């Protein structure tokens, strides 16, 4: 039972297919069109069904070529409004009908961001992109908005002719729009069943460049070159993921680089991963994001969480595979470094929420909770730490990967729960159940706070970071002299980043120390977004006025939530920048991604 959806559940009826015909209108910021749902009943004598919608204008509903009765219930907050459709003929178990719904979206659709030409790189054309995870697909089209249901889809999308549409599907040709030659129709087929949260659309002045046998990179013209370089390891990453998870079943693996307001680092949309332009460090150092989204092609897009309570199944297994790809690519010691980093993110989230907070549970009860509000690292890193702890318990990586590969074959095309997962883990390791019964399942799966056990981590690459961070924290004024640019001589970008994360955990440091840090390390010059983000944070919590404009600038010139939210929060907690933070939010709010807008608003205690 999915408590984030208002639709009839999978035990009642199941959508098999969506055919979407729609037109994008930049002048009105609406999508207008029809969604044809092929719906299979799961019960005897079914006479009505319920769909999720949110800020949708329904014009009519047609079955067998006749307008039919339907109604929108009362809005229930972030869930939207349930649509009740009256079937003209009762259906028997397993019967299929096609239900064609005529709809239009609101400009305020929580799924969409409409960009003005000034908000893009080229400056001549507007741009639109979607983000359906978790429950925003209902703000684009009426659907059973729950991952407990999987459907194939095809779409035809009319856009101004000088623009391009792409979707989470195989692109299947373009032509002039016969209803209006100022426009093109682009067509798309997704032949592999998916949860609706993987539906995705972009429309904009895009070009593509080929970067491997089954990958094109797409973005505005002025990002293409740098993007092809930055993501050049992509094919080699697919080769390792195939080896780990089994065949890649989706045809194409493309990348779309979005404008800087894209709320996430990456979003694993089938055939077309979306990434933030803040990944473009110049040196491929941030590619673990591509490896993570690649991994979802098995864990997440094949095997899917039945409800969002079980999100950890999605993210935990994926981070587990991301870290393996990275370990194959760069060595096992690098996997251990990144894993220990992750536990560090875990300590931070739990500290922030508080150790008894319900959102620190691996499995969460989402009734009444907006998933955008509950989102944190907890399901990623607590989930990852569970799998890493099981790996050490059951005899190392190669053994645990045999389970991962078998778990994917097993649940491919399905949606599963935490108990579905646990059960198969007991079945697969039947010769080791005695070891499995020493795991504190109730603590790991259902208790708040840090996990009860911390796995074993190689420290090789981590030591230099902890050591340099300890020198700075224990330094007094008379020790500042002895820091030099040569302290950084042997640290990769990743270790510089880990150095700052260590140091930020003990923030604030004295203002003197920070000034000296900039003097000898020149962190202000570093354009790597992870590093600059933590270095700006450390600056603002240590109350260094000069960092105020640098922080405001980063928080607004890009909008990846990971960076934008804690930058605004920090700035607001600093008395000197409090007013400017609140003012800047209010000045930028209207042209922000609507989900980012809402969360930053909450965080700042505004409106
Ligand atoms: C390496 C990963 C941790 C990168 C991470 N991206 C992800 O986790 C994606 O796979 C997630 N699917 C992003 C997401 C989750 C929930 C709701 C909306 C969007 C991100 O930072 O965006
Ligand atoms: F959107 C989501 C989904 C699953 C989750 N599990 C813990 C937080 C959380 C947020
Ligand atoms: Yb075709
Ligand atoms: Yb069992
Ligand atoms: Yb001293
Ligand atoms: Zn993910």
């Amino acid at each position: 039972v999915d408590t984030c959806s208002l639709a009839s559940p999978a035990s009642v009826c199941r959508t098999k297919h969506l055919h979407l015909r729609c037109s994008v209108d930049f002048t009105r910021r609406t999508l207008t069109g029809t969604a044809a749902l092929t719906v299979q009943s799961q019960e005897d004598n079914l006479r009505s069904l319920v769909l999720d919608t949110k800020d949708l204008t329904i014009e009519k509903v047609v079955i067998n070529g006749q307008e039919v009765k339907y109604a929108l219930g009362e809005r229930q907050s972030y869930k939207g409004s349930p649509m009740e459709i009256s079937l003209p003929i009762a259906l028997s178990k397993n019967q299929e009908i096609v239900i064609e719904i005529s709809f239009e979206t609101s400009p305020k659709s929580s799924a969409l961001q409409w960009l003005t030409p000034e908000q893009t790189s080229g400056k001549e054309h507007p741009y639109l992109f979607s983000q359906c995870q978790a429950i925003h697909c209902r703000a684009i089209l009426p659907c059973q908005d729950t991952p407990s249901v999987k459907l194939t889809y095809t779409a035809e999308v009319s856009v101004p002719k000088e623009l391009v549409a792409l979707m989470s599907a195989i692109r299947d040709g373009e032509t002039p729009d016969p209803e209006d030659p100022s426009r093109k129709i682009y067509k798309f087929i997704q032949k592999v069943p998916i949860p609706c949260y993987l539906i995705a659309l972009v429309v904009g002045a895009l070009e593509s460049r080929q970067i491997g046998p089954r990958t094109l990179v797409w973005s505005e013209k002025e990002q293409v070159e740098k993007s092809a370089y930055e993501f050049s390891e992509t094919e080699s990453m697919l080769k390792i993921a195939e080896d780990l998870g089994g065949p890649y079943v989706w045809g194409q693996y493309d990348l779309l680089v979005l404008p800087p307001s894209f709320p996430y680092g990456g979003m694993e949309n089938p055939c077309l991963t979306f990434v933030t332009p803040t990944l473009l460090a110049g040196d491929k150092s941030l590619s673990n994001v591509i490896a993570h989204e690649i991994s979802h092609s098995w864990t997440g897009n094949l095997v899917t969480n039945k409800t969002w309570d079980h999100f950890w199944l999605n993210e935990g297994h994926t981070v587990y595979l991301e870290r393996h790809i990275c370990g194959r690519l760069f060595g096992e010691k690098f996997r251990h470094f990144n894993a220990l980093g992750g536990w560090g993110e875990l300590q931070n989230s739990v500290k922030t929420f508080g150790e008894t907070h319900p959102f620190t549970k691996l499995v969460v009860d989402l009734t009444d909770i907006d998933p955008d509000v509950a989102y944190s690292s907890v399901p990623y890193e607590k989930g990852f730490a569970l799998l890493f702890y099981l790996e050490q318990l059951l005899g190392g990586p190669e053994i645990f990967l045999g389970f991962l590969k078998a778990y994917v074959e097993k649940f491919s095309y399905k949606s599963i729960t935490t108990d579905d997962w646990k059960d198969f883990l007991y079945s697969y390791f039947k010769d080791k159940v005695d070891v499995l019964n020493q795991v504190d399942w109730n603590a790991w799966l259902y208790s708040p706070g840090l996990p009860p056990i911390k796995p074993n981590y190689d420290m090789t690459l981590t030591n230099a970071c902890i050591a340099l961070s300890q020198r700075w924290i224990t330094a007094k004024e008379d020790d500042l002299n002895s820091f030099n640019a040569t302290d950084l001589k042997d640290l990769s970008s990743h270790q510089l980043n880990e150095f700052l994360a260590q140091t930020l955990q003990r923030a604030p440091l004295p203002l003197g120390h920070i000034k000296r840090m900039q003097e000898v390390y020149n962190f202000n010059a570093i354009n790597n977004s992870e590093i600059r983000f933590r270095w700006l944070r450390l600056c603002i919590q240590s109350k260094w006025e000069d960092a105020i404009p640098l922080a405001l600038k980063m928080a607004t010139e890009q909008g990846r939530m990971k960076f934008t939210r804690p930058l605004f929060k920090d700035l607001a907690a600093f008395d000197k920048s409090h007013d400017q933070a609140v003012r800047t939010y209010q000045e930028h709010k209207a042209s922000m991604h609507p989900v980012t807008a809402m969360l930053v608003g909450k965080d700042l205690k505004v409106d």
